[PDB]
């Protein structure tokens, strides 16, 4: 989730995650995606 993501030192990106993070998880009721 957004708390999970950010608090780990993510990005929540709708669609896609950008070059050197993959996606983790979800952000933003499953919407977007946790990009770490």
């Amino acid at each position: 989730d957004h708390y999970n993501c950010v608090s780990s030192g993510g990005q929540c990106a709708y669609s896609a995650c950008p070059i050197f993070t993959k996606i983790q998880g979800t952000c933003y009721r499953g919407k977007a995606k946790c990009c770490k």
